[PDB]
């Protein structure tokens, strides 16, 4: 809304402040038992979301969800096998994928 450009550093400052505000992702365990991807936080908080729920993993195999890395922002996750990212802040907001993904690929809910 403000008449500004780049120097505002808004989105960059957000990501950094979101690490210290909520948490960073330390580990992930795909539980074949529950059929869910459990995102373990730096406070040991287990965010429990399904592959069929998330954009990164919508129709992805369990083996691809064993070989997982943390996001380039350090917030969420980056499944390098899939070349996909599950944004941690998005999980907290319910934003399990992009706005276009959630509108054009609606979850059975």
């Amino acid at each position: 809304m403000e008449v500004s450009a780049n120097e505002l550093e808004a989105a960059s400052s957000r990501m950094e402040m979101l690490q210290r505000e909520y948490s960073t992702l330390r580990s992930v365990q795909y539980r074949s038992e529950e059929g869910v991807i459990v995102f373990i936080l730096a406070n040991d908080r287990e965010l429990k979301f399904r592959p069929d729920d998330l954009q990164a993993t919508y129709g992805a195999t369990p083996e691809q969800l064993r070989e997982i890395e943390i996001s380039p922002s350090g917030l969420g996750v980056y499944f390098e096998t899939l070349e996909e990212d599950v944004s941690l802040i998005g999980l907290l907001e319910g934003r399990r994928g992009s706005a276009k993904w959630m509108a054009e690929h609606p979850l059975a809910s």
